[PDB]
RNA sequence: GCAAGAUCCUGGUAUGCUGGGGAGCCUGAAAAGGCUACCUAGCAAGACCCCUUCGUGGGGUCGCAUUCUUCACCCCCUCGCGCGAGGGGGUU
DNA sequence: AGCTTGGTGTATACCAGGATCTTGC
DNA sequence: TACACCAAGCT
């Protein structure tokens, strides 16, 4: 049921946001916009303050949980060596706390005479090393653990501190000794300090290395006598780590042969494929042409970089040498740096290095392991091959040797070179072996070994396929939920256009850096613009500001000349000038005398000079590098010495510094990644182009074709100068979208040509058939987009989260509160009843056939009652038994013997009961802690459907209203809400606003608000869809930090975010004409009742099933 | 040649919270309370698998990602002749 | 009494490396 | 951060 039309697909990919479009298409000009929406996505972070993402907290939750159980693991396999040489462990209670600080004092200084004391002190010892054994380089053995010095610098410096602190010796210096000497002399110091908190001084201050542990094993094992023989199985017992190993499924397959896994650069296949590839690509010249070189010297040289130990032969030591060539100027075509005096000669060429170094280390160690002397040099290069792709790649999760541990062991810590190219060992093998010998290079290798075409290429990733990348993760679901939309209602698009603007492979740490760098913008100049103000300037120009700067930082000082000058004398001189690649930025100035301005005459900055009298380098780079920061101007710190060493940089240069390109168009990991996948849609579709552009473009679009979101949208202006930012609504990324589905790449390259000429400051018109044609044939844009606007179809929408997984509690356990039977009981006690049985019965004591418990919190509701006898199940409580509570009046569970507060809430299930002329609405808010007690986080149930019992946090909380709604019966649900639901109320909007809610809807009127969370029982919050919150935040900002800015109606806004309208659900839910609207990947209401989440009118929503 | 950085992944560490203990200090001194430490067990709820010790408890992995859960249709891939497990899409 | 208002607590740090891709003249 | 909870103000 698809209709075919001509229509072209625009795409703005944001950092939390992605506009899409849908233009059809007629002659070359906008006919109808089919779809837009504006999508805003969390871009998959879970942790606000880090800005870390769901995937990376999974991840190290995971990675802590088989910490502990590998922790545990082996605590259990010492205590079995324990229990084998009869040394008793530290028990768990009835013992002293400095039992085992005493014992490994002790232990180490002394030699005890007892035998089962010496035993007993020995198993404590043990003991608590293996619990605080302490911190080591996780890829390091054992023995290399043991080769390091004893004891380690870190705990050296901290005994060399302790003892001009504390000024005291004890022979041998161990951590334990110390440590126990404290807590003997001054209780309640701290071994190792904490982050968070009032003055004192610790014990330890940098943390302890577990080569410092092994010392004192060592030593307590020493003077007490210990064979050797116990010392090594106690030391293996007690520093048992897992080896860091690279899981399977996680390299990627061959392309060329997807059932066998990658090789590393390590195998010799591949060692020797290089070997090959340098020397072929060696164009020797012959008859005056690049004619390929004989088989006889190219198996000679590919022979001659097999069979050194070292970095022996060089590229140099070739065309002269093997090559039999009588000059060294007749090599071209070298994959190498360019440079003088023969630069990519000189350098030593590839080689078998993995055969150079194993050998190496033969040599050094002939004596140790004679046996894989045999095995390396008298056994076949396939099977040599196949042991070294064995050694390369041991450090993996998932040895087909089966040798003993001591053999192995002067091998298994030997490293092969690391790397993981491109191709597979069965690849590479095949290849090679049908390479020397036809004298072909790696293309037609390629092309005729595996029967693959000239046009052959590895295949690209489908729409489908996930890019581990959170981000573009994102943006690439709801790309191709949209894709799939439009292509399944007007067929494949025509043409592709995307745009992505920053926000790629940056990271928080990123944002803050921007942040603070416009904040010393917007700081560092206003003392220069106050200044100049106070003389008198109104000529506002960022020139002016870039050259007052350099002036304040160095006090207008031409370091060439001397003379003293001043603002009327600055002289804004160039280090590279525009004509030798030059741009006006912040690093190619120089403050400049007059005489030290125009002796440049375009000679390379400080190279002409330097050869003169007057003006010298090698001393004012000098005194470049000893800029300290300045701690209040624009250069901070993080960029000070950034911009200090790309100045220095750029003073010293001999030559110009090419070029003057412009943005290559394809730069990022999301760039690539999107224009792979919609280029593999296309190719299995049937798209004619597709193009990812940059910038930075579709802004100077709207620009020069008369689009303004401020007209478009009736926004007013947010800001006292000029009108509101571009960002302050958030249908514009749609708009954008709609924009650059005219878009093509040149009249793209003209108008991004255009906005860099005019940066460099006007205004100039672009001048280009290609820039009239599209203006001419996009006339009526503005006609379609004011008419789009005015009709309300620009959506914004959030993707709902409906998986009922992530933390299902809070994660800070709490002490259980204690309350007797028999006394008074309130309301709130009632509430915190931990055991559901015992709460389930004293919910039939204050009433038999009460299902919940409907009480207020500090209302009194059971007497002291002195006869109070509760049967259970299986057992009885007396008056004087004691039940446990949670410690707060709030939604908790019990986990592991403690009490959890729950998470935020999964959904709310919305329940509505009373008269059809105005129902009451109340919402059971509930929790993944909720689902979780209840059994219901299983296969196959609906977890907005399925029941509560009541004794979970979920009804226990619930408003008394509610709870007494459905305990007659008559409250149904009518459907349920998650955070990231629009409510569309309607053309009239909000009739219950109150206060500054009226204030913030005078000036803005949105019928489209997002359930944000719910904040109580009885309110939910609520915040404008189509309204930009970062915006709102900037504005907050600029208003704290900058007097008499903004609007009225920018103050307004400012004042409602961020925490919006925190709404009562009893007002929000009564307007006539609410919609829950669950929109489709085109940006439409869904209203089919199909197996999707549709949406709903909560008046009139009808009753589950 | 041209380093990075980002995304994760694997292995560790210290603190902290709860439960059990206490070295010191402070009250009550009739008795059991607090604080600073330190020791010890656990650190998502749990699911599935191996058991024989058929029950009594011990071992192995998974469990906060893929934002429309579950159900339902379609598509791709894998163990697999039907279909168990991974993904993807679903127009108003 | 039933709304609106503001202020706040929340488990936090580290480490050392393995793939993957890009950079850029 | 930012959301659920907990102190209120006050009309």
């Amino acid at each position: 049921g698809t209709v075919p039309v001509t229509w072209r697909l625009g795409v703005d990919v944001g950092e939390r946001s992605i506009g899409l479009a849908a233009v059809s298409y007629e002659e070359d000009k906008p006919k109808e916009i089919l779809a837009a929406v504006s999508w805003i996505h969390d871009g998959g972070v879970g942790d606000e303050r880090s800005g870390a993402s769901r995937l990376a907290l999974r991840g190290m939750a995971r990675r802590a949980r088989r910490l502990r159980r590998f922790r545990r693991a082996r605590l259990r396999d010492l205590d079995m060596l324990l229990s084998e040489l009869g040394w008793t462990p530290l028990p768990d209670k009835n013992v002293s706390p400095v039992d085992a600080w005493l014992a490994r004092k002790r232990l180490a200084e002394e030699y005890v005479v007892d035998e089962t004391e010496r035993r007993r002190l020995l198993g404590y010892a043990v003991s608590h090393m293996a619990r605080h054994r302490g911190w080591r380089n996780p890829w390091t053995t054992i023995k290399d653990l043991k080769n390091l010095p004893q004891p380690s610098d870190s705990w050296e410096r901290t005994r060399e501190s302790l003892e001009a602190r504390y000024s005291v010796s004890l022979e041998p210096g161990t951590v334990g000794q110390w440590a126990g000497y404290l807590l003997q002399r001054a209780p309640g110091i701290r071994l190792n300090p904490t982050q968070q908190s009032l003055s004192n001084a610790t014990a330890f201050e940098t943390r302890l290395r577990q080569e410092d542990v092994l010392w004192e094993l060592r030593c307590i094992a020493d003077v007490q006598g210990l064979p050797e023989d116990v010392v090594s199985n106690v030391i293996d017992a007690v520093f048992c780590q897992k080896r860091p190993s690279v899981p399977a499924e996680r390299i990627g397959r061959d392309p060329l042969d997807p059932s066998q896994l990658r090789a590393s650069r390590a195998c010799l296949e591949f060692q020797e494929y290089r070997i090959v590839a340098a020397v072929a690509n060696l164009r020797i010249r012959d008859g005056s042409g690049s004619r390929p070189l004989s088989l006889e010297e190219r198996n000679a040289v590919i022979e001659a970089l097999l069979a050194q130990t070292e970095r022996s032969l060089t590229w140099s030591d070739i065309a002269l040498e093997i090559l039999k060539l009588p000059n060294e100027s007749d090599l071209t075509s070298v994959p190498e740096e360019d440079g003088p005096s023969s630069l990519a000669y000189s350098q030593f060429a590839p080689f078998d290095e993995t055969s150079a170094r194993i050998a190496e280390f033969i040599a050094k160690n002939r004596r140790k392991i004679p046996t894989f002397a045999q095995w390396w040099q008298e056994q076949d290069r396939t099977s040599r091959s196949d042991l070294v792709a064995a050694l390369a790649d041991n450090s993996i999760a998932g040895l087909l040797v089966h040798l003993p541990d001591a053999e192995l062991e002067a091998l298994e810590g030997l490293a092969l070179p690391s790397g993981r190219v491109a191709y597979s060992r069965l690849t590479l093998s095949g290849l090679t072996r049908v390479m020397r010998d036809d004298g072909v290079d790696v293309h037609n290798a390629r092309k005729t070994c595996f029967g693959v075409d000239d046009n052959w290429r590895p295949p690209l990733p489908a729409l489908h396929e996930a890019t581990g990348h959170p981000v573009v993760d994102r943006n690439l679901a709801i790309l191709r939920k949209f894709l799939s939309s439009a292509t399944m209602r007007w067929g494949p698009p025509q043409s592709i256009v995307v745009e992505l603007a920053r926000g790629a492979s940056e990271s928080r740490e990123r944002q803050a850096e921007e942040e603070a760098a416009r904040r010393a913008h917007r700081k560092a100049n206003d003392r220069i613009r106050a200044e100049l103000r106070a003389s008198g300037l109104s000529d506002p120009s960022p020139a002016d500001l870039v050259r007052a700067r350099l002036l304040e930082l160095y006090d207008c000082h031409c370091m060439y000349c001397g003379a003293p000058i001043s603002w009327e004398n600055s002289e804004l001189d160039h280090i590279v000038p525009r004509t030798d690649g030059g741009s006006n930025r912040h690093e190619n100035l120089a403050i400049t005398c007059g005489a030290c301005n125009k002796e440049k005459g375009r000679r390379p900055f400080a190279s002409w000079a330097e050869t003169s009298n007057r003006v010298q380098l090698r001393d004012v780079i000098d005194r470049v590098q000893k800029l300290k920061y300045s701690g209040n101007m624009y250069w901070t710190r993080d960029e000070f010495s950034r911009y200090k060493k790309s100045v220095v940089a750029r003073l010293k240069r001999r030559t110009s510094d090419p070029e003057v390109i412009q943005s290559i168009e394809s730069t990022g990991y999301a760039a690539v990644a999107l224009r792979d996948r919609l280029l593999s849609y296309g190719e299995k579709n049937g798209v004619a182009q597709v193009a990812v552009f940059r910038g930075g473009v579709t802004a100077e679009a709207r620009r020069w074709l008369d689009i303004s979101i401020e007209r478009l949208f009736s926004r007013v202006a947010i800001f006292a100068q000029s009108t509101s930012t571009k960002r302050l609504d958030r249908r514009h990324h749609a708009v954008d979208a709609v924009v650059l589905t005219t878009l093509t790449p040149g009249v793209a390259k003209t108008l991004a040509d255009a906005r860099s000429r005019r940066v460099s400051a006007s205004t100039e018109e672009p001048q280009s058939p290609a820039y009239r044609q599209w203006k001419e044939s996009c006339s009526g844009l503005g006609d379609l987009l004011i008419s789009t606007a005015a009709r309300d179809s620009i959506a914004v929408a959030a993707p709902l989260r409906l998986r009922p997984t992530g933390a299902l509690h809070e994660e800070t356990l709490r002490a259980f509160s204690e309350h007797t039977v028999g006394a008074a009981w309130k309301g709130a006690e009632l509430r915190r009843i931990v055991e559901p049985e015992v709460y389930a019965a004293f919910l039939a004591l204050t009433d038999p056939g009460g299902r919940f418990l409907k009480v207020s919190p500090s209302e009194d509701v059971l007497p002291a009652d002195e006869n109070r006898h509760i049967v259970l199940s299986d057992r009885v409580l007396g008056p004087r038994d004691r039940v446990k509570l949670f410690p707060d009046d709030r939604g908790s569970i019990r986990v592991r013997g403690g009490a959890a507060y729950i998470a935020s809430f999964h959904h709310a299930r919305v329940f509505r009961w009373g008269s059809s002329h105005s129902p009451s609405f109340a919402l059971l808010r509930v929790s993944l802690a909720d689902l979780a007690v209840a059994g219901l986080l299983r296969d196959g149930v609906d977890v907005f459907t399925a029941e509560l019992p009541p004794w979970t946090p979920a009804w226990r909380y619930a408003s008394i209203a509610l709870v007494k709604a459905v305990e007659s019966g008559d409250a149904k649900q009518v459907g349920w809400l998650v955070p990231g639901d629009e409510l569309d109320f309607g053309p009239e909007g909000v009739t219950t606003a109150a206060g500054d809610l009226s204030m913030f809807l005078k000036y803005f009127p949105e019928r489209h608000w997002v359930v944000t969370g719910f904040e109580d029982d009885k309110r939910i919050n609520l915040k404008p869809a189509f309204l930009s919150a970062e915006q709102a935040e900037v504005l907050r900002t600029e208003r704290s930090d900058r007097p008499d800015t903004l609007t009225e109606a920018g103050e307004i806004l400012a004042q409602f975010f961020p925490r919006c309208w925190r709404a009562t659900v009893a007002k929000v839910l009564c307007h006539p004409g609410l919609t829950v609207i669950r929109r489709t990947a085109l940006g439409q209401p869904r209203w089919r009742r199909g197996h999707l989440p549709y949406s709903w009118r909560p008046w009139s929503a009808d009753p589950w099933s």
